């Protein structure tokens, strides 16, 4: 068996490799690099997303989230206060104001450091969730606006024709910025390119320990776990490296820069936070090896993780049984 420690893999495609996205895909995971829930990809010198950035400041960030914490340092849920509309401009200049900026630090894990101890105790705005690309049309290759679609997958793999459309969106964080613990929807791929700025640190469990970090999440989050049988669904709940490793929960740890992807695989439960100003660009995707896990997919019934158009049409072919009771929490 290929990476049995589940390590994160890091990739180096030359620009020959970067042409056929599947088949590239298909061999990562040869190498065993699904097994982390979590692999970079380094692009070839030769590529390029886009020729400059010089005018995404006006691009609107139409509903800036506040990310306000309760619980203590290592265990806590964030809430997402709505904030007035803002550029990206706007943004990038919030981001560097004495209040929010990046504080001087020795390295990575200095940051990585002082993120986990004072978190809490802070408030960062979060630009998430915006639909669109920065990619330039004319780049062909790993553009995430280009990819195939998880309904083409779906009608390629099992005859199914459904509605939906499957398109990128855009991530502006600052420092202290929180992604929290989770899978993707119907635990698909996500590909996420680090368009610009200050690096991203990722946490992720192996898929085949995913169960581990849920029964430690019912355990620290109990009245969550209460409300819904797939609270980590509603992208609310962090847990530090720390408590992690009290409670002997596999995972790892990786630096995401400027210039590289990320791909989480299907039931690699991730978390993390930013550096400072940057812009990322993400996606979900299928293979034919996702089916069987979107099969299986836990679903939020209690109403609040309240997903997609297209994930209506994923659950009702896969999922019929769960059909039915999952609207219900989306109507
Ligand atoms: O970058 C972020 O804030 C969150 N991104 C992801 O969870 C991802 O790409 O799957
Ligand atoms: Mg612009
Ligand atoms: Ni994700
Ligand atoms: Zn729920």
């Amino acid at each position: 068996a290929q990476n049995p420690n589940c390590n994160i893999m890091i990739f180096h495609p030359t620009k020959e490799e970067f042409n056929d996205f599947d088949k590239y895909i298909a061999y990562m995971e040869s190498q065993g690099a699904h097994r982390a829930g979590l692999a970079k990809i380094i692009p070839p010198k030769e590529w390029k997303a886009r020729e400059t950035y010089d005018n995404i400041s006006e691009i609107l960030i139409a509903t800036p989230l506040q990310q306000v914490a309760s619980g203590r340092a290592g265990v806590f849920t964030q809430y997402h206060k709505k904030k007035k509309a803002m550029t990206v401009g706007e943004y990038r200049h919030l981001a560097n104001s004495k209040k929010y900026q990046t504080p001087p630090h020795q390295n990575f894990e200095d940051l990585e450091r002082k993120y986990w101890k004072n978190r809490i105790y802070n408030s960062p705005i979060y630009g998430a969730d915006i639909s669109g690309s920065l990619f330039d049309e004319n780049t062909k290759q790993w553009n995430l606006g280009h990819l195939g679609t998880i309904q083409d997958l779906l009608e390629k793999e099992c005859g199914v024709v459904i509605e939906g459309v499957n398109t990128p969106y855009l991530y502006f964080g600052m420092w202290k910025t929180t992604f929290a613990w989770h899978t993707e929807d119907m635990d698909l791929y996500s590909i996420n390119y680090l368009h610009l700025g200050e690096p991203k640190t990722w946490y992720v469990v192996p898929p085949e320990h995913g169960q581990r970090l849920e029964r430690l999440a019912r355990e620290l989050f109990p009245g969550s776990s209460r409300g819904c049988g797939a609270f980590l669904r509603h992208k609310v709940a962090l847990i530090s490296p720390t408590v992690l490793k009290e409670n002997g929960i596999p995972f790892n740890r990786i630096t995401q820069e400027a210039g590289e992807f990320m791909v989480t695989f299907p039931y690699g439960y991730h978390a993390g936070f930013n550096h400072g100003f940057n812009c990322a660009e993400a996606i979900n995707f299928a293979t034919p090896r996702w089916i069987d896990y979107g099969k299986m997919a836990s679903q939020c019934s209690c109403g609040e993780a309240r997903v997609t158009f297209s994930m209506d049409a994923f659950v009702r072919i896969l999922q019929p049984e769960r059909y039915d009771l999952w609207k219900r929490g989306q109507d």
